[PDB]
């Protein structure tokens, strides 16, 4: 089982990545944005960083992240 810790503003979310079409960085950013919307009613567009390094939205989660990695999400706009 794979899960990623994503910081969105002052909130830290444990987001699971369940298992056949592999999920992209963009999908993970979308999950984090929904988790953030569920807390406060604002829907951000997010770019993800791992230890300061930008994650490409089109890259696949298993190629750039391991279970329990921590990711910083940056709000680039509000939808």
């Amino acid at each position: 089982h794979i899960w990623v810790r994503v910081q969105v503003q002052d909130h830290l979310f444990l987001i699971p990545v369940p298992h056949s079409d592999t999920h992209s960085v963009a999908w993970l950013a979308e999950q984090a944005a929904q988790r953030y919307y569920q807390t406060c009613g604002l829907l951000p567009r997010l770019t993800l960083r791992k230890e300061g390094a930008l994650l490409a939205p089109q890259d696949l989660i298993p190629d750039v992240l391991q279970s329990n990695d921590e990711v910083l999400a940056e709000v680039t706009s509000w939808d």
